[PDB]
């Protein structure tokens, strides 16, 4: 299936067009502090990080950075990234074996900064619905860190609570 | 326990305050979302949460009339309950699910004072529509959450 | 990604199925999918197997408006995982499911297609999945063999 | 409100007593003292207990709780409290959960468990078996719950 745990839908009637995904940024980087303990890791431990936007009907919704631990994604490439079809979770299980059980978020809403707001295509200070993830694997590993800045002008993000 | 189905937690307890209650013919929407008939009589409540003495929350919330008859303001103030524990206690309607749909929006010139903010302020929109037993719903809520010192917790299988 | 609701999880998944067919909706399956009664309803059983042993029995009920074309020869042509034909091969994405589980005795009928005994404890979960606006388009029904692995749950 | 992580709904059209069974302290069982983030040999408080519905038992839950944080949970406490578990928890103990991990299976009622919940050994149960986690994701008990799900069911939203 399309989506492991993006909960963007439409605000209109419809099946949300699939989000396209363009890859921005890949780079190797020392864990800053927060990463390293988000995902267990020992101080000075490398990360790969990756920045992404994904659309819907052909306009920017999110920014998503992602930061994984460089030990176990050390086949990820850009040339990877950018011939693959795939989601990038449906990558990381079929060419890295990482499937994810669960996964633990915090929603806030911010000002959009200076840096993202034009790949959203908004103005500076437009409110952006945040959604900070840590995503496990069995055994509650951490194995992903990502950071979402959606903007939710046509979308919003589902949840069902029990 | 404290909470049904409030997702507030520190970055690193609610209080709450009613600031309106009345009964009215439902509009449009809420007649459609409660599936009541048109103009079935409703019960609106708005309200203010704080937390370390901070205004974090204001929910608007309507409500069948037709299971909240003895609802009054009088009821809701001298009441030192939760809304949700108040539903089940005076009115035996417990909560089963609850369908979210959140959003990023600008603080209106009506909620950013009762907020603190400035109008613009970013807020974090969270409409709810409640179920109660046999996939009913027996309101809607529609918050908006200052999320500067406070985030909304997900867990997600 | 490989699972949209599965839960099962080893205490440390292949698909075959068995038959696809469409009838008349029984009356609690329309009443589920929100059909006119004796719509017609495509039915899927099939057998999912985790390390070469049978571990789940589904059936499936979905209605045939949505799923012309859904046979047989098309489930035994494509590789794909049921939801994710049905979200490439018919555009149907589900965004909720609303699931009944309790522990059950294994019947005669479906005891012997899991390599146990009738009565044996099995785990049965009821499930509705719904699309965009609420609309039901899925009823399953699942009984899992739990003895090498559980069904995982986080609740908020 | 009445519940927190409690999915048990009937089977019946329409909208839960606890009876304390059994309450003590002992050294952590390895298992609990992994789940509870504890050293080795940590006290543990652990109770039994039995949920009825409809006049009728339907569960039966033993719970581990950290011995430190709970240093002030007495059978008398308990027995006494009107209140359910996870408020006195809340109200008495400060101790508030934000998540629950489970795993569910089904299996066979056990000659101990059996007599408790009306049945005969070997009768089909579901076990719901529970870490729950306060703020900073720390572990703060262990429940594992036997339901006789014949009247009733565990409901489940997904997303
Ligand atoms: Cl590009
Ligand atoms: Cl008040
Ligand atoms: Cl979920
Ligand atoms: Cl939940
Ligand atoms: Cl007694």
């Amino acid at each position: 299936v399309r989506y492991r745990f993006l909960r963007l839908a439409p605000d209109e009637e419809g099946e949300g067009g699939r989000a396209e995904s363009r890859i921005l940024e890949c780079r190797r980087l020392r864990a800053p502090a927060e990463i390293a303990r988000a995902l267990e890791l020992r101080a000075g431990e490398t990360v790969v990080t990756i920045r992404r936007q994904l659309s819907m009907n052909h306009m920017p919704t999110v920014i998503d950075d992602l930061w994984l631990p460089g030990t176990h994604f050390r086949g990820l490439t850009l040339e990877l990234l950018t011939a693959s079809k795939a989601p990038l979770y449906g990558l990381f299980e079929s060419e890295f074996g990482v499937s994810m059980v669960r996964a633990d978020e915090k929603l806030r809403a911010v000002a959009a900064s200076p840096e993202i707001a034009p790949l959203l295509g908004v103005e500076p200070g437009r409110p952006l619905l945040q959604v900070d993830r840590i995503s496990y694997t069995y055994g509650d590993r951490p194995m992903e860190v990502r950071r979402g800045l959606y903007l939710t002008d046509h979308y919003h993000y589902r949840n069902s609570l029990n």
